[PDB]
């Protein structure tokens, strides 16, 4: 279907990012899942809805999976952006809450926090989620995901502040990042 399909053209992005943001890249190499999902809630966190706890994780990558990452990241403007690209054996399984789990919380004695489904752009042939997860750990750590799953593609942009020793925090370019997803697909399809 995406017969020119490389996950090595996110370097294409670097040209993304004005002089004002520090590059770097990831250039192909196996997938390591734990890389790829968000970090694992602390065990004993209780969920509210309870029903939405798998949402609370957010996008897995199952353990047995194969396959290649590359990936571009940006620091500057008060953000980090990491635009990640990754070709599996098979298509990874897409996290999509319903209406039902559009909103999850949870609360346990190393951490509390809250997973809301956001806004994340129509891509052609593709399938997008968006989410913002705003974690407190034993203290906020906040961020935004966009996820483009397409075949046996999936690209993933995450968008976070810079938290810096005695600096103050900007606001996430949700907009910036949003684009970042859609310009990324782009790249890597053709």
């Amino acid at each position: 279907a995406y017969p020119d399909a490389d996950i090595a053209k996110v370097a294409q992005l670097k040209s993304s990012f004005g002089p004002e943001f520090k590059v770097s890249e990831v250039a192909p190499t196996g997938i390591d899942p734990k890389l790829l999902s968000p970090q694992k809630l602390p065990e004993g966190v209780k969920f509210e809805p309870a029903d939405c706890a798998k949402f609370a994780e957010g996008q897995q990558f199952p353990p047995g999976l194969q396959g290649n990452m590359a990936a571009t990241a940006a620091e500057g403007e008060g953000n980090r952006f990491i635009v990640m690209a990754v070709e599996t054996s098979e298509p990874v399984p897409l996290s999509d809450p319903g209406d039902e789990c559009k909103r999850v919380k949870f609360l346990g004695t190393g951490a509390r926090g809250q997973v809301d489904v956001v806004e994340s752009p129509q891509i052609d042939d593709a399938r997008t989620v968006g989410t913002h997860r705003i974690i407190q750990t034993m203290r906020t750590g906040e961020l935004y995901n966009y996820v483009a799953s397409f075949d046996n593609y999936m690209v993933i942009v995450t968008a976070n502040p810079l938290v810096l020793p005695d600096k103050p925090v900007a606001k996430v370019d949700t907009e910036r990042a949003r684009e970042l997803l859609s310009a990324a697909v782009a790249a890597v399809r053709a």
